[PDB]
DNA sequence: AGCACTGGGTCG
DNA sequence: CGACCCAGTGCT
């Protein structure tokens, strides 16, 4: 992993993001997978979409990665992330260990380190935080329809204001 | 049980 | 029709 690619990616998080994590168990809201959304753009973030589709028609061109979900202290060596690339350009974050879990709501923020070439952390900023304060403005980049941003910060600086050793 | 799939929505 | 948003179904 090269300096210039140890970087941490910023995400304001929405809806859909969290939906599933803060749903409460046996609910509508609680079903489905539950993922991350990220930009199409960000795929250079992640290792090279290789995995394809076993079962369907349509094409999806996956990674898997090492996730450590800190604020849940667990790693996940299985974390995928996946670009529907033939069905409607989604581009996820699968993050399911954070189901029933009710730790990210809307608004908050979603930072992703990436700690080596496939090695990831994920930490979320809960809104109303000095780190949430002094992270927002790194997300500078507007996706979506509701006003989603998403930024990357070297992972020096985003270490100061957790502060955290990488 | 829970995630790989499915397939609409919405905005420009 | 590109690019996130959203709510599931069904297969493993």
């Amino acid at each position: 992993l090269d300096e210039t690619e140890r970087v941490t990616l910023i995400v304001t998080l929405g809806h859909a993001d969290t939906a599933r994590i803060q749903a409460a168990p046996g609910t509508t809201a609680g079903q489905g997978t539950q993922y991350f959304w990220l930009s199409k753009d960000s795929y250079d973030f992640f290792p090279p979409l290789t995995i394809r589709n076993r079962r369907g028609t349509k094409a999806t061109y996956s990674s898997l990665i090492n996730m450590n979900y800190i604020d849940i202290n667990y790693t996940d060596t299985q974390c995928r992330v996946t670009f529907e690339a033939e069905n409607n350009f989604d581009f996820r974050l699968g993050t399911g260990k954070l189901r029933y879990t009710g730790v990210a709501k809307s608004n908050d923020i979603a930072a992703i380190t990436r700690v080596g070439d496939s090695d990831y952390e994920l930490r979320i900023i809960k809104q109303g935080t000095p780190e949430h304060s002094q992270l927002d403005p790194y997300a500078v980049s507007f996706i979506g329809n509701r006003g989603k941003r998403f930024g990357y910060i070297s992972n020096e600086e985003f270490g100061r204001i957790i502060g955290v050793t990488f």
